[PDB]
């Protein structure tokens, strides 16, 4: 088999590279995330959540992604550098994958979002008018600085800062919620993922994992995709989830 | 066919019952609920979502239930006194139905709960310490004045009141969530209606919908059970939900 | 001078009572609080901020109070069991004070709080239908588990719980604000302590300080006192506020 | 006297200055705000409340000003055009005023702010690290899209749309708060507008009232002014208050 390993930053890269060698994996290094990574079995990922939303940009069928988290709390990422090297042996001598939905919106055509898609105010500090449709009929009009569409992965992201819920990783759904909507009253909406998503803004930007952006005016589509994102099999993913989000700061 | 109308003030009975006559359903009334319910092809419930919740309680299998709102929001009814013969007709000639599924508490056997079982201090004003568990696993602890485990119909009551996020009626969860936790931090929890919910606390109560009540001292399991809530279909249902909730209160 | 000694645990008593000895402070020693408080120089609470309500409980006149924090977080006290004699010394030496207002109740005459008065239902998980007034003005009304009328000092406690702000020990206000209130929108009010608050709701109780309480049906007013609570001076009380919040669960 | 009419719109401009003419007071008229409007002796402003905050971003010594709503809540006005005689020859006739405190930022000497001075992440869905210090002692870290400082008349504009309370305008406070915050627990912080604010940020910009802004990196102080914005008394402004809230939308 052969690995991509992706770093942002140089530390425990070697170690890395000697642990796959000693699994007869042949390796090769990503200071930046590509493209390229498609050509692999799978992908090592050195960093925070981040670098994996940065490495998912790059891909759209995805070999599974193992995470080393140097970054915060580590939600996509499976093992710590003190200790990686029996997960990733379990990892590569298994090869049990999990894949979660990843979504699509009309005025970013080629890419693809994990955590969510944002509709944003161009201008900090100024509104938008937002309205929201959900499976063709209007469900909401509010005046915020944005609004989020996360998936249940994103719902420990963007959407749990501005108020939302957190959702399980295997329960799939949506999050629609305003940032700072400027209402007495508001909800964030949980809807099925299997529903199509309008937003109507003008004067905004669209952001996806907060990596890729575009203005529109007018309406914009999400959905979910074809290609979803693939790790490999956290047996703890879900036990962990409530202590990572404690921690989260 | 046989229907019983079950009524919680008296008005617009005798209405409902001619609208029935003519449809060449026989008829029978009922004050209050009972579990002679069950015995009938549907029932027609005159009141808000409370006297639903009650009828409920008196059901195991349960016939499909037809609402005519005279209460405040009325999520659960189908139509208003104004106007329901039209739509009861179509319920009863169509017959298609829907099932919201419906929980168990292992402190209250044969009790089951559409909305939410709420664990709350037996003292008022004075905080619990609960403990939560999911699938075997404790997940969070908090002091707190009660705890709401409820389903995805319930997100819209004492759920909602919490601070719960609303959750469209067709996706299955349970939302786990306290009530004035005493916490610097705390989030709702959205997980899957398929893991075991366990909730610890000493000094307390268990609620079934605002309806029904114990004592208890130690665990109470709660899960999905195998008789759901049957109602007419409402093909509004989903539209309807988002005007609704702005007008709760 | 002579001072009382109350404390809820036994342990840390007699090592309090040798460091009174040596400032020259005759001592009682009192394991749960009494009027016959108010004939002390001085008061050292050993517990927590429950213990100090209690103290305050009995007390119209309101001797001095030193805290020994025992209890979790201790905002209302001034040193910890394992470094207090410094603490205590500088305190009895210069005998600088710090008044803080409580308020009263006109459904309980004779009791005032420092925290809060709460009105909740008298049914566990059945709501209330709660009106406000402010200086003879309907403000709101909302149907809620129950109703909070606190003090800045108070602003960490049950409003605290039910999303209130948390407002500096030195701005005196009321913090006016619902346990799970059933309405799509609601905030916290906050208002000047000079103003008078009217709360009216039928099958209801109050409670002062999570201490004491009493049914009540209809009107009850709620205004500052004129004896307050009393405390050594604390000069780092603004300062510690921020990390003993941060710590509150 | 003299005043000056400030319009944002043309509409109702000739019915405000010929009623001003039967009260004896020279009108000149104003598409838009100038430091010449210190010049006079009232102002009349027609619009909503984005009108009278440009307005005072003009003036450092301020007129008494008079709003006449044309926009949507209009908590800083005094009458709508549909009426607007009468309680304009109160205002001309007894000329009682009242002032709320402005304040000043370090980073834009010469420009006052009525409502709040924001810190703002320059690139949007992008988070900054703010810390904030109050008389000099650093009282929280946190990531966030900005942070908000506004004063208690603020408390109704982008602090309200960050979840922060209501406060009444006779309350002279500061209320801290983030604007999305990726942490689990936060607070919004009220604390005496007497007390020194310092926000730490870099690759920020600061935003005086949603009109005048610039880009900073590291401090800056925020502090009450001498220049306090000066209206006609508004009798209703506390009763006005509480209907006006629940109408933000
Ligand atoms: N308040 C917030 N504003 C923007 N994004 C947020 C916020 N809270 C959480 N997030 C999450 O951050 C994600 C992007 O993470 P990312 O690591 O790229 O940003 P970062 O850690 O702040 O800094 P950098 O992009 O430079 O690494 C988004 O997908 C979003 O879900
Ligand atoms: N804050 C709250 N406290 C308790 N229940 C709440 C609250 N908010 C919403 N509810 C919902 O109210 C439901 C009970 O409905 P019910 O109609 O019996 O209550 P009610 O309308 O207040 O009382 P009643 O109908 O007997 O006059 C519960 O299942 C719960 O989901
Ligand atoms: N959710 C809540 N419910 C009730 N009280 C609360 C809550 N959150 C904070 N408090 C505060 O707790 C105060 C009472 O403190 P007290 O020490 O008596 O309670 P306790 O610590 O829970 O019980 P105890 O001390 O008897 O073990 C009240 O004045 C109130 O301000
Ligand atoms: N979510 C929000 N974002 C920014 N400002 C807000 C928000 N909610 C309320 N405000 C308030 O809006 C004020 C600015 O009012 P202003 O009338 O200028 O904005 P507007 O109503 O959106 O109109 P416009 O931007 O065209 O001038 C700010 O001082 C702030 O207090
Ligand atoms: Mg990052
Ligand atoms: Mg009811
Ligand atoms: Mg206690
Ligand atoms: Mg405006």
């Amino acid at each position: 088999m052969r690995a991509a390993v992706v770093y942002k930053t140089d530390g425990h890269v070697k170690r890395i590279e000697e642990a796959l060698k000693r699994l007869e994996v042949e390796v090769e290094l990503f200071n930046q995330p590509s493209e390229e990574l498609e050509n692999f079995d799978f992908i090592v990922s050195v960093g925070g959540d981040g670098t994996i939303l940065r490495i998912l940009q790059k891909l759209k069928r995805c070999p599974p992604i193992f995470g080393i988290n140097t970054g915060r709390v580590g939600l996509l990422t499976h093992a710590s550098p003190e200790n990686f090297e029996v997960e990733l042996k379990k990892a590569v001598e298994k090869f049990e994958v999990e894949r979660f939905p990843r979504v699509s919106c009309s005025a970013m055509p080629d890419v693809l979002a994990l955590n969510e898609i944002a509709v944003l105010s161009r201008k900090p500090a100024k509104m938008i008018d937002v309205a929201l449709r959900v499976d063709g009929v209007e469900v909401d009009r509010i005046r915020c600085d944005g609004f989020i569409v996360a998936t249940q992965i994103g719902s420990t992201g963007y959407a749990f800062s501005a108020g939302g819920p957190v959702v399980e990783p295997y329960l799939e759904c949506f999050i629609l919620i305003p940032i700072a909507p400027f209402r007495f009253g508001w909800k964030p909406y949980v809807v099925s993922m299997e529903r199509k998503i309008e937003v109507i803004a003008e004067k905004a930007i669209v952001v996806a994992d907060g990596q890729k952006s575009v203005d529109f005016d007018g309406e914009i589509t999400i959905e979910k995709s074809e290609f979803p994102a693939v790790f490999f099999k956290n047996e703890k993913r879900f036990r962990n989830l409530f202590g990572k989000v404690r921690s989260i700061g």
